[PDB]
């Protein structure tokens, strides 16, 4: 896991407002989900070929799909795939109401072909410490279906730094809980990541999944962190599921 | 950024005389500045799409419109993108007496649209080496410039080497600065360069602006290097510049 057939090139420009594009293919565990509109509403990491990790307040049925292999949404030589859900496991201490324990777990009906384009990201351990101020990239396509306008819809990548928990109460409050960890205010926006989408960071020369794209702020503002599931957290729920189906 | 879709095809004659003629589309980054009325005086590159570099001595204004996806300026059949500026940005540490410091950044009124023959070239980091004798990449309408041979309006590319500064004094003296760089003089022509256009040298497999197009010969030389704009020396003021506007 976590070491890419294509290597990502990051850029300067990816520090700063709203980051900049990705190289095809780059990032092999971005996964979007669809509905049956073909609507995607939502990011996700394969962390194998048969399982995705996503937000809960995402909502998923098994009505929907996730798609691998993406660059561009509105392309169609892309050779991607397309997957059925089999079950969804959500998260049951997730609230709602708080958005804490947002995360859910999909095992996909239809095991995912790993190739140059596709493959793994890498979870991390209970105990992995990473620290305040240490810079981790995220992905996906948020920017747009937003306002004045449409345009192409192209993967984007952020290069940002985590916050403390003390740090990032100073913009939400107490909202922030235990759960959570914070990325960014660092004069680029979280905006790009899709709600359940990766934050990851590389952690002896992989890239390891730190955070699932919970909210952010309300204009997207360069200024103000996003809020992410810290997976560190939730691990030992994931390694019970994927134990236990 | 970095990556085209249409993969440069670059063969032997990229090395003498003037240069060949590029496969459409391969050059992605590649604009033309034009005037109100359809003069094309300078090149530049598309760093996102909203923004785009060029020579401060091309003495745009907001009236000048670019011009993307442009290969041959004799053909109505192209389906190319005309963009608008909303402000111009000269460095203003510029030196209109000896050249140096010869870079402007042009915000777009309205947005590029990245497809498959318009996207973004890379930039350097300020501690990036790109050492002498590293074979690199020009490209542009420059031969149009010599109006009584009227001459071949299809995107041209040459291949040459990068000179270290010591050497290129030499050729210029004393009218070389740190933040000037000089290709070529190998035998092959620099001239195909318009104005403010890209000299690209390939770092970790994509494409990066290490030059911009600032003077040289005033006729077609392959015994004498051009001199170029050191995007390395350049390259704080820009990711400033963009930050803030």
């Amino acid at each position: 896991c976590g070491v890419p057939a294509i290597q990502p090139v990051l850029s300067g420009l990816s520090r700063i407002v709203n980051g900049e594009e990705a190289v095809p293919g780059s990032w092999p565990w971005q996964v979007s989900l669809q509905d049956k509109t073909g609507f995607h509403f939502c990011g996700g990491s394969l962390i194998n070929e048969n399982w995705v990790v996503t937000a809960a307040h995402c909502g998923v049925t098994t009505s929907d799909v996730v798609v691998a292999g993406e660059f561009d949404q509105g392309s169609s030589s892309e050779k991607i795939q397309k997957l059925k859900i089999a079950k969804v496991f959500k998260n049951s201490k997730y609230n709602s109401l708080t958005i804490n324990n947002d995360i859910t777990l999909l095992k996909l009906s239809t095991a995912a072909s790993f190739s140059q384009t596709v493959s793994a990201v890498c979870l991390p351990s209970a105990s992995d410490d990473f620290a305040a101020g240490t810079t981790c990239v995220t992905t996906g396509w948020g920017l747009t279906r937003y306002t004045n306008a449409n345009t192409p819809d192209r993967l984007q990548q952020a290069s940002l730094p985590l916050l403390s928990n003390t740090n990032c109460k100073k913009y939400w409050g107490t909202k922030i809980k235990d759960a959570m960890i914070c990325a960014g205010a660092s004069g680029v926006s979280s905006c790009m990541g899709d709600s359940g989408g990766p934050l990851v960071c590389k952690k002896n020369g992989a890239w390891t999944l730190v955070g699932i794209v919970s909210w952010g702020s309300s204009t997207c503002s360069t200024s103000t962190p996003g809020v992410y599931a810290r997976v560190t957290a939730l691990v030992n729920w994931v390694q019970q599921t994927l134990a236990a189906n």
